[PDB]
């Protein structure tokens, strides 16, 4: 039983695996898994519960916090403006954010008496899109700089806005001279701020007009509307013993409020069908059902390794993206990119691109096989289980042409 | 006379060569040689005797000790379970064999007072499939560690079982920190033990159900059944003067008994037609006559060079696989892989994969030319003559398109 | 929507929107002429703003522009036509054809005219001339005592300057470095023009006319603007602080209107978008347009290769301003730049993209992977001022919808 | 417009114009025979000037030429025919077939016959012979005490010389270096010829005739010119100062007209453009011409690969004159040079272009990317004198018009 | 040296002008030896330390010492210092002065 060169009986191992290894033993609440090849959806399965407390099951239309899977959407948004001539990647950020002209590199000291050295060159927009800015994230919990992000709540918090992020970051140091290393950052939240600066629109309006309406994604937003809140999943966090506990109730969630923070880095709620339509648009070279969000050639450029000398993340990453899963994987303008299949120790193709969210949401596009996967669950953090590698083994196992 | 772009008159040089250089001068007892291209068998020749003492000739259906040619079959078996999500290659072995958690690297001393250092990282399943474990073989005869394997008879002997191997190896050191070198090992025997752990079946039953029955291989087994023992060849060993002497009588062979040792590394008896069906299945991307043993993509992954930085065996091998014949040849998940044709000093194609047995059995698959060869003889050891390189010269010489 | 040769014409309209919003309305450029072609079809052609601000005259399709250093690919084609006839080899020493140059030496120290020199490791070759690895320089570089000597002798141009004077003066000057060991943009292409003359027996304007302009149907390309075409000749502007510009060359009163006796293979030509399009399209086709062949397919493929050592980019070998970030991942062949690494260049495009530019902000490229090309004309010195040629690449590559 | 197989025949006429203007009229060469083929079709064939100046005899299509070192590809094919029959392996030691060579040692110091030696890291292999990494040399190298010993023993050729004498004398001489660690052009191909004899049971002239010349229809290729064909045999000339030449070998009373006992796999053959064309075309086709097969398609593909370590060019490994600029970006396989990097070579052509030359300025190449080939015949020693083979490449590649 | 008559870093060709254009051996047999330019001229310090690039006939290693032997520059019938200096002016050096050491007629 074969569609688009995929054995559907082999794809049934996905549901068998998620039941046996995660759902029955109580490691995940529930899952939504979609696989497509050559434009055809060949697998779509909801399993377990979206809300354990209320015994509500996962459905095709269940809404999920996709978190950092927001970043590819923000990256597409900014590259739409690149295609209109609005900026160049090698332009300094301080051309658009002049208060950032004299950013300096951390040397020593605690906030707010941090001493700094001059950088070799100013931060560029390419540095923002590739996380080579020298910016960081509060949750990194490694350096005095991310300690300053936490005391100023730059990851989010009451009264946080993009305007406050840009203003606070102007008076903070960088982990390193821009371009000389890689560190996962609020840089994509800054990219969102640049979409606003250049388009004249707030980020929710830019996304709606130039991405969600054209692709037919009616269930993707920064704020879950009151009338759709019944469909919104609960979020769970890891507990010792391979268990989980309630982390966010859908009723009385900050995702249900219009607080003033539009996070290009982690803000969006979506569903498997909406993210599938985004992913399929990219797999097609930027077009779905006569709507174009990006040029074929612009997207090809975003999918290239933009790290120096075709290095992988572990050759440049100062932190946790140094670890064995990211071996043979580079980074472009908002996507990871597989460079070396054997080195990654995971079956796949050179050029496989995608990203993930910290609640264990994942997607990839294999341009060699014209194959893609969207996986939705709500378990923080994504570092907990290697479910996204097991799914790659089963899905690549189902190719039979 | 040309079939599948091969001149059959040029292929007749095989039989002329094996007669002139080996059979008439009494260097080999007998040979069975098969060549196929694009799904079509273009050469099949039995020559000389399977049993010199009893004057019995080699026939198409003659049974041969294929030894280390068992390893690709064991590798396919374990990768079938990879495709079901049952493990990941970068997982530690001690996750499945917990007694192995505190394995350490040899420093100095004789068994049983060997001193050890901490390894930089624990052994992984990828390390087992690629012989980068730090495990070894008794017959290596190079180090105090392989001396301990010999005094404990871990290569085989009276009362030996997979359960005993895993138990003894838990109290022995490694030649080196896992991943940091290559050394041919009992690792594939351990892979067989993991097929058992994960499937719930003994290895002979897993092979029968998931490989031999589907491919139509009724003459491949760990134990030769009583009613087929008439077809079983004698095994010969090298003697000075380019001669040979009886090493194993087929009547009263340990291969005719069900002793308790199922060797994923060296145990199987087979015939040219059965191994042809396995080889042709691989050449086709894992399918023969509607039966699938492995996914096309999973097999493509096993055929890649899994050595660090695309190095050849001589750049990482601590032992005999360091020598000139293995120049320009890497190693994947149970197969050698040609990297550089000129450097190997042997005609062929980049990507040529296969392996050999210590009784001078050999097979290869050239994925560039869709060409393959199965060669059967019984002369220990395989290091004696370069017959497998002469056959490559003749076979590649017969391509006429 | 409206698609020609796999290009969305609505997406290509962003070119005109961009040049208006970013350059013309704010008064950074006087006027622009932009042409884009793919698979032999012109898919974009737009004049905007003024060719002469003082006289309120608009840019038209037929407006004539100082293309300057975009002369160099034409001179390079001319010399490679003679390579195809067996007249020289690239690894031959220049002094075989210019014997007075046999004892050229490398700058060590001193001011003109008491410059001390060292022996070069090897003599200058013709390949060194075509790739700017000669060790020659330009007066306008303003970096070294050697380019100071070029300026005091007016070797970039000036009253009574001829190719014969350049070759004679260069014989008594030192090189910035031992030939082949570095890259420095130079009068080398002016010397290439002198070699076209030596080998063909013709003056450069006659060689270009007979062997390139007549065959390709380029009637509006010349070293001297004829009296009867001077109405069509654009003014040249130079940058002023505040992202402004001032008159640099009045068309009526221009040295480009006189036959002053310097035929510059490096910077001399005046042309128009249609003439340079026909040259560019000929190259994109492998050296042929409408049955006329200016170069062999294979000879051109050879000119488009990276001729720098060890497949290095300009910043790994360039001693000067071509060291800077825009030329990262870009090499150099026989008269063209060549893109090596798209990500490294930080600009969308294809490996193999070739072309060059003029110091008045004229630019052209040919993408052989996409069979795409662009000719961009404006008159604003210097071209280092604005990154307009990168913005145009972003918009044009953005319009591909295959 | 004459176009055959994507080649402009008007552009190919530049060959004859060039050889007249640059070589024949000025008296640098006596005469030339030039053939060019593409996709199986001969597109150029021109005799020019004289085969014998003293007797005023012109060059004809059927003129016989000393092809010298262009013998080596034929000897290489002969030995690889036996590789295909399983008779040897490339990584086997030579001393397995020539046991007297087991204790060969590397030159340290001293003059013949009191040369001191060191142990080699490994014994010489057959791959070392086919790639000139043996450590053997040639008398005419005139660089080392070892080639001085070759000259005093006349191992390049001389009265009473035979292959049997070469193998016997070489057993008592040292190597320039430990086998595999460098490249030096050598008598190694003469030794390959000796191995064709050892393995086949036939003398080399009989092996060539039966297994190469008869099958391909090459009736005018031999070690000895038969009496009835001596009228067709060209004179050989050597360079004289002033770009002139002098008689080096009279065809009447030539050693090439005698059956002396020396069958040179390295330099012995006389042939003609048509015979060498048939050999070249057989190789361009993958080892087959008009139903006759001399070598397997795959075996030939293996001979055309770079067999130097780490994909190095000749200048990265060559101890001698093949270190110089013309061999930049060129490697070496089993009897052929192989182009690696077109730009680096400074000569138009394709990656994979293979061929070789003779010391009397005979040359051939096969471009497998363009399915193009050339055979060029003249008699002017030495081939290092003029760059005619690079000029011909420029004109021939210039004639591609698809 | 102590009387101020020369300095060690002075070129030899200051005192032996025929030696100004000495060149380094590349290839060939005497008397048709091809040569390359040296990086710097031979100095008196090079003579006193055997870093000249000169050699001795008896070395029996190179084509250059073969030329010394056929010209009997180590000694023999009619040999004088005047003949050594005259013959050495027309011979190549084993290497560019200063870049190696080779025991020689330098003394
Ligand atoms: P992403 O899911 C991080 C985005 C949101 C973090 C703010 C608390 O990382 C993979
Ligand atoms: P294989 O044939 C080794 C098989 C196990 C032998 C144990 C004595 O090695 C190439
Ligand atoms: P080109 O436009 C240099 C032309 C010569 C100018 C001499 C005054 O440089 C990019
Ligand atoms: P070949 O033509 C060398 C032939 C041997 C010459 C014997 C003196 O070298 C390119």
């Amino acid at each position: 039983n074969i569609i688009a060169g995929m054995d559907l009986n082999r794809l049934d191992r996905i549901a068998e695996h998620l039941d046996r290894a995660y759902l029955h033993p109580g490691k995940l609440a529930g899952t939504m898994t979609l696989v497509a090849r050559r434009g055809e959806v060949v697998y779509c399965q909801a399993q377990g519960l979206r809300d354990v407390e209320r015994q509500l099951p996962v459905e095709r239309d269940t809404l999920f916090r996709i978190y950092s899977m927001t970043k590819p959407i923000t990256s597409i948004a900014l590259m739409q403006l690149y295609e209109q001539g609005r900026f160049l990647l090698d332009e300094p950020v301080h051309k658009y954010i002049p208060t950032w002209k004299n950013l300096r590199v951390y040397k020593t000291g605690s906030h707010p008496q941090m001493l700094t050295t001059a950088p070799q060159r100013p931060m560029t927009i390419r540095d923002l899109l590739t996380h080579q800015s020298g910016l960081t994230y509060g949750f990194m919990n490694r350096t005095n700089v991310d300690a300053a992000y936490r005391s100023l709540k730059l990851d989010g918090g009451p009264g946080h806005t993009l305007d406050r992020l840009i203003d606070e970051l102007a008076r903070l140091p960088l982990e390193f001279s821009p371009g000389t290393a890689w560190n996962y950052s609020v840089a994509t939240d800054v990219c969102g701020y640049l979409v606003q600066l250049l388009s004249g629109m707030s980020l929710d309006d830019y996304f709606s007009k130039h991405i969600f309406q054209p692709l037919g994604m009616p269930d993707t937003f920064f704020t879950v509307p009151a009338e759709k809140l019944s469909r919104f999943a609960a979020c769970y966090e890891y507990q010792p013993g391979d268990s989980f506990s309630l982390q966010d109730d859908p009723q009385g969630s900050a995702f249900a409020k219009a607080h003033g923070y539009l996070s290009g880095g982690g803000g969006l709620v979506s569903c498997v069908d909406d993210y599938y339509r985004f992913a399929q648009a990219l797999a097609n070279g930027g077009e779905l059902d006569g709507a174009r969000i990006i040029g074929r050639k612009t997207l090809e450029f975003m999918r290239m390794n933009h790290l120096p000398d075709n290095k992988g993340l572990p050759d440049v990453a100062i932190g946790s993206f140094s670890e064995t899963p990211y071996d043979g994987t580079g980074f472009g303008l908002g996507f990871s990119v597989k460079l070396d299949v054997a080195k990654s120790q995971t079956v796949g193709s050179v050029g496989e691109y995608g990203w993930g969210g910290m609640a264990s949401t994942n997607f990839f596009i294999d341009p060699e096989e014209d194959l893609l996967m969207v996986f939705m669950t709500q378990l923080i953090p994504s570092s907990t289980y290697a479910v996204r590698q097991e799914l790659r083994a089963i899905i690549n196992g189902a190719l039979v042409d």
